[PDB]
RNA sequence: GUAA
């Protein structure tokens, strides 16, 4: 709907294919789960810069799944298709400061309370996810766990979810 | 300028 390419999917002869790496963390509380952000904040964006123009100037850093944009408050939330290449995009992205883009983490699943936005990541209890919620996590394209039921400590990258 |  707001995803460059709606019906896609996650398989071998996509180039947009990624792995899905799940990981148990033994410090986390019971019945809670740990969920690492594919959505940057980007502020500061020019009234005559448009979707296409975000989706390009990222490329050289990490291939975007969506943009969403407001012109009027100038700011936009994309989402990449890996953790990896949302961390290339903070660390490597706008260095010179030569675009006036701030770019910083959001959060694209969950609630935002349970969102450290500094390091980019989620601890939610199971509670607070809706059925929808535990259905994506386990069903999406991109991130989630590839089948693998959710239990106390899993660690996985957010999944697509459907609005 | 942290939303759907």
């Amino acid at each position: 709907n707001h995803h460059l390419y709606p019906d896609e999917l996650n398989v071998s002869n996509n180039p947009h294919y990624r792995p899905k790496p799940v990981s148990y963390d033994s410090t986390l509380p019971p019945d809670h789960i740990k969920v690492y952000s594919r959505t940057l904040f980007i502020g500061g964006v020019p009234l005559n810069m448009k979707e296409w123009d975000l989706a390009n100037v990222l490329k050289p850093f990490a291939e975007v799944q969506s943009v969403i944009l407001n012109n009027s408050r100038k700011h936009a939330f994309v989402k990449v298709y890996s953790r990896h290449e949302a961390e290339n995009v903070l660390q490597n992205f706008n260095k010179d400061g030569a675009l006036p883009l701030r770019t910083r983490w959001g959060v694209g699943f969950g609630p935002r309370d349970c969102c450290d936005y500094q390091h980019g990541y989620s601890i939610i209890p199971m509670h607070r996810l809706t059925d929808a919620d535990k259905k994506w996590s386990v069903s999406a394209q991109w991130g989630g766990t590839s089948g693998q039921p959710l239990v106390t400590g899993i660690v996985f990258e957010e999944p697509d979810i459907i609005v």
